[PDB]
């Protein structure tokens, strides 16, 4: 009676380890899917562009928006179009506008022009243009913040790029980092950066 | 003694299990999220798409010319690409502007019977398998609201809406509706069986 | 003592039930994951379908958008158009997204018939851009494909990873190995031929 309960417990302890082991593999697969989904939303949203702070208009149509876009380009980037779809999205502020361009080149060309100008205005009113990314990647850039700040202050010229890379000057050369772990390996090689981003990287 | 050495292993095992249960409901929440994402990214990608069902049965020019005959025979347009996928397969037609896709779809609906050379065909919207199933599951509830004068309506992706207290209410899924009618006596006993509550 | 064992009996017994339930629930999640993995495979194939992959193109520090496009034309002229985009990923692969999938197919068939693709003399490669899963599925047709080729079936692999050869004066398509297993069941001469490759 005491031995039967013992062997029963033993068998159970085995099932549990087996269940845990399987859970680990399962985990590793759910994580790969989450990353696959991230990469794909960024890939799809590649020719997209967010227009932020554009005055709403009583009864807007798809045609109205396209004209607005050209007004923006006219007012900001003269020297500089085909749209597959342009529309609002989907709190009391003007909704964003997604502009899916037919070509990715176009999306890039307008961001480059907007970054060189600094101030982008629509009828004097400063509007804002920015890439369209997946919530995941979007939250990845926001997590660079703390580190970005520290590098910013200490004149490292930090810079976040697609998808959510972090780049800055170290030895007269730009160093790109895909995640925090990659950066962790780099800081351990330079004493200066190591003690400067120690807490940030949570080492 | 021995019974105590055992009573300890079992307490630990109870803990291990509990731990495992919690990781279960977590991985499951994430699974649903991934499922709901795919559902969204499929719908998105198929935004400028239309399906041609029943077309007699290969190059890109003939299919485009075929499309023209359809528009000319039923709807008195920029095509990015058009191609095939006991019945001739479907023909996916990807337009240049989602708007142009929406125009021809709405024209196909308001006309009713769309035909090619006299033979009946169809121009369905291109949606994810998940969103489609969702739309036909509102069916039962939609009928009930239609009967009891609520003016029901299904929209993209698969949202149900109707008049409740003089206000339009939108519901992205049944679950959201279940949480809604639960506090509405009239609706609750009216859609109880429909919502499997 | 005696009452304690009596209280353990129930505890361990109940513990055994939880274990079983977990095994089942885990078994359902497993199914749901595969559906998601298979779905990710399919959605990637869809997106990457109008894409063409360039392998073995020397890098360049002054390389830009027009640089690549030019290089693509050089390849066309040396060995043999509307481009949605072209960009890099040992030289990085080049992903050429065409306007029409048809364009891609013309290119691929031309590279297959010519057999060898070179740039400025040095050899390169032109493969499809698909999901890892599909790329493997394609490679898994490998052995069987070669057997069909030796036996003059004139096999061919198409999107996604579909095998097609000529049998009974007609082209037969096979989406996977199991579909082929069902096909060869009623055809002894062919079964014998692929018995070991299909692992039957
Ligand atoms: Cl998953
Ligand atoms: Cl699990």
């Amino acid at each position: 009676r005491c031995d039967q309960l013992e062997e029963r417990v033993s068998a159970a302890e085995d099932e549990i380890n087996e269940i845990k082991r399987e859970g680990k593999f399962r985990e590793k697969r759910i994580k790969r899917n989450e990353q696959s989904l991230q990469e794909i939303w960024d890939y799809v949203k590649r020719p997209n562009l967010r227009l932020i702070g554009v005055p709403e208009s009583d009864v807007e149509n798809g045609t109205k928006l396209e004209n607005t876009l050209q007004d923006i380009i006219q007012e900001n980037f003269p020297n500089l179009v085909q749209i597959q779809e342009i529309q609002r999205t989907p709190r009391a502020t003007p909704r964003h506008i997604i502009v899916r361009f037919t070509k990715v080149e176009m999306k890039e060309k307008m961001l480059r022009a907007a970054r060189e100008k600094g101030r982008v205005t629509l009828k004097g009113k400063p509007i804002r243009l920015t890439v369209d990314l997946s919530a995941e990647t979007l939250q990845a850039r926001r997590e660079w913040g703390p580190i970005f700040n520290i590098l910013k202050e200490k004149n490292f010229q930090p810079r976040i790029s697609y998808p959510a890379k972090l780049s800055f000057i170290s030895e007269g050369e730009i160093k790109y980092f895909i995640d925090k772990q990659m950066l962790r390996d780099f800081v351990t090689t330079r004493p200066a950066l190591k003690e400067l981003l120690k807490e940030a990287l949570n080492m």
